[PDB]
């Protein structure tokens, strides 16, 4: 029926997204802790 | 006291990297959730 | 159906304590790991 | 330097064990999981 | 120093596979998975 | 017979999945722990 594939469409797409998500909001998370690291490397030339 | 402020921002960013992937946890389980849920519904329709 | 919607009760039950555990362990290790960060910059400060 | 390697033989055992804890974890919800789409089974068998 | 810039690029790729790595094993479970309930399906309109 | 069997393989994919990204882990920390390694190594040597 085109309705649980519908239904099944939706889920996929639920779950593509929820990669995006997933990985965009990682990709953050090491940015963030790579910035912090690479700053400090600099507090190191200097100590 | 630099030091112990990069392990500030640091764990602020892993706090907030764990809010984060617990959104989208809960955003995905939802969503399905739903899908199940009117599976079960267009279900008892059968 | 009462007893389709008991077992999803079920089911939902399970992710949330599973996923409840997975934050559980997630902080036990980021834990472990800050002190040990921690107590390399404690020996550092006394290199 | 022992305490250099001491500490991350310490970093190290946190990661095994919170790793370790994840597959636990994961095999705990896929466990409840497991029983309740075999329910879901056994309940439609009798549909 | 060209090294700790080094060895940073080394650990960036080293976490970079690590992510290729971890989303085709998980577009793989999710294929496996999908391709299940998709046959499941179709024993379906023959139930 | 055959609901049972889709959901051998089900288990089977899951299973060989957690399998998978439980290797991919263990190499990228395996990697990072290499660097990490010499990084403490470069250092005896400042
Ligand atoms: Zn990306
Ligand atoms: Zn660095
Ligand atoms: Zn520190
Ligand atoms: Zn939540
Ligand atoms: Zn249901
Ligand atoms: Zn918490
Ligand atoms: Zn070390
Ligand atoms: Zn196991
Ligand atoms: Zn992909
Ligand atoms: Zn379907
Ligand atoms: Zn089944
Ligand atoms: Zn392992």
């Amino acid at each position: 029926s085109l309705l649980e594939k519908g239904l099944d469409g939706a889920k996929k797409a639920v779950g593509g997204l929820g990669k995006l998500g997933k990985d965009a909001v990682e990709d953050l998370e090491s940015v963030g802790k790579g910035a912090v690291h690479d700053v400090k490397d600099v507090l190191d030339s200097v100590l």
